[PDB]
């Protein structure tokens, strides 16, 4: 049971969803986390095998409903650089760990 996989959930998942999946992704490749996987998909879908979900917090309610045992995050802004960079330091923190 290893976090590895992350997925960014939205209304339609073919918005916001694109950048936050694009962005995250590079940060993880660039970290040398070739193990970690990172997609995007609506939130009607979500598999519940799934470790880490993100999306806005207007939304984080429903994905916490689909599956309330996964990890969720909450994002404030599309472009939030600094909740987004904070986020990436953190899972390479708990990736070692």
């Amino acid at each position: 049971s290893h976090v590895r996989k992350i997925i960014v959930a939205s209304d339609a998942g073919m918005g916001s969803s694109a950048m936050g999946a694009g962005v995250l992704r590079k940060k993880i490749q660039d970290a040398g986390l070739s193990q970690i996987s990172v997609t995007n998909s609506a939130i009607n879908n979500l598999p519940p095998d799934v470790d880490l979900v993100i999306t806005h917090r207007d939304l984080t309610e429903r994905a916490m409903r689909q599956v309330p045992q996964a990890q969720h995050i909450s994002l404030t802004n599309f472009l939030d650089s600094g909740l987004y960079t904070s986020l990436t330091e953190r899972l390479v923190a708990a990736q070692r760990h």
